[PDB]
C-alpha cells in the first residue's frame, strides 16, 4: 500500500466518514488522468488505492470531495472540494500518508512518508 | 481590494514573502482561465490581484506556489502547490482573504469572507 | 504593540470576535503569574494587552478561552482553551503576534516574531 | 485504550517519534495532578496511557514535549511545550484520540472521538 489517503472532520471530532477521494497523475501533455478513486470508510482512511508496480514517480493530485461531505451533514462549506499536489520521488521514503483535517471554510493537509 | 491571500511560515515564524500566487477562474467550456496573478510582500501580504468590476461570480482556484517558495529558500517540501477552489459572490459581492500557514511537508489554509 | 493575539473562525470563515484571552508569565517561584487579559475585537485581533517597558523577557502562557467563545455561540466544543506558551524577548525585544484558527473540535496556532 | 495521542511532523513530513507525553488530570483545589506519559513511538503514537477504570471524567492535560524534540534534530523551536486541554465526558464516545501536527513554531490539535 505505497498510496493511503486518511481524513478527519474538525467540526465532529470524528474521522470524516464516506468522503469520496479521487487521484490523478499528471500526463505528458500536463492533463490529469485518472489513477485511483475511493470512499473514505469508517475510520477516516482510504488503503488500497494502487500497488508498487503501479505508483511510478510522478506528479498526484488528490482530490478529497469536500463539498458533498459537508452537505450530507447539513453544514454550509466554502470549497468545491480539497487538493493535494505532491512528486513522488522514488529517493528517500517508499510509503505516502496523505492527511487531511476539514473545516467548513479551512483545511490542513500534511503528509507522512515512511519505510516499513 | 475583495480578493487577498495572506501567508505565513511556521517554520520561520514570520511573513511568507515573495510566494507566488496565480488565480483561475472556471470558464464556460469548463477549462481553468488565467484570471490573476501577483506575489506576497514583505508583510506576507498580496493586495491588488482584482477588482469589484472584474471579480465577477464563479468558481476561482486560488494557486499558492509553495514548492517554489521553498525551493527559494533551499529546502526541497513535498507538495507542488496548495489550492483553494471554491465559488465566489453567489450571494452578492463579497471580500475574500485566502489565508494559508506554510511548512515543508504540510500547509493550513482558511478563508475570511465579509460583506461590504 | 510588542505582544498581540488574531483569531479566525473556520466554520463560519470570519474574524473569532470577542474571544477572552488571558497572558500569564512565570513567576520566580515558578507559578503562572497573571500578566494581562483582554477580548479579540470585531477584526479578530486584540491590541494593547502590554507595553515594551512590563514585556520583559520571560516565560509567557498566552490561554485562549476557545471552549467560553464556543458556548456563547451554542455549540459545545472539545477544548477548555488553547493554549500557547514559550520563551519571549530573550534576545532581545521581540514582537509576537499569536495567531489562532478555531474549529470545534480542533485549532491551530502559529507565532509571527518580528524585530524592530 | 481510552485515550491514545498521536504526533506528526510537519517539517519532516513523518511521525514525530520518541517524544515524550505527560497527562494530568485536574486536582479539587485546581492543581494538576500527574495522570499517564510516555513516549511516542516509532509510528508516533502513544497506547496504554490509561484503562478505562482509571479514566474517569473530569479535565485532562496533554503537554507534549515539543521543545526537546525539535532540538534533538537540530532545529530551533518556539514553544516550551505544546499543551491540549480538554474535559472527557461519558456523554457521547468513548475512545479519544488526541492527535498533533508539529511545526517549529506553530502546531495544529484535533480530537478523534469514537466508539468501537
Ligand atoms: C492535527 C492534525 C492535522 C492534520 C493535517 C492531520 C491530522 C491527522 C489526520 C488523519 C490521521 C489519520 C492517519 C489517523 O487518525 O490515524 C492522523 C492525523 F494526526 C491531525
Ligand atoms: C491558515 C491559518 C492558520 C493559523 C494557525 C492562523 C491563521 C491566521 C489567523 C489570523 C490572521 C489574522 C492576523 C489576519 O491577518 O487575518 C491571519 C491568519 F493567516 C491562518
Amino acid at each position: 500500500c505505497p498510496l493511503m489517503v486518511k481524513v478527519l472532520d474538525a467540526v465532529r471530532g470524528s474521522p470524516a466518514i464516506n468522503v469520496a477521494v479521487h487521484v490523478f497523475r499528471k500526463a505528458a501533455d500536463d492533463t490529469w488522468e485518472p489513477f485511483a478513486s475511493g470512499k473514505t470508510s469508517e475510520s477516516g482512511e482510504l488503503h488500497g488505492l494502487t500497488t508498487e508496480e503501479e505508483f511510478v514517480e510522478g506528479i498526484y493530485k488528490v482530490e478529497i470531495d469536500t463539498k458533498s461531505y459537508w452537505k450530507a451533514l447539513g453544514i454550509s462549506p466554502f470549497h468545491e472540494h480539497a487538493e493535494v499536489v505532491f512528486t513522488a520521488n522514488d529517493s528517500g521514503p517508499r510509503r505516502y500518508t496523505i492527511a487531511a483535517l476539514l473545516s467548513p471554510y479551512s483545511y490542513s493537509t500534511t503528509a507522512v512518508v515512511t519505510n516499513p
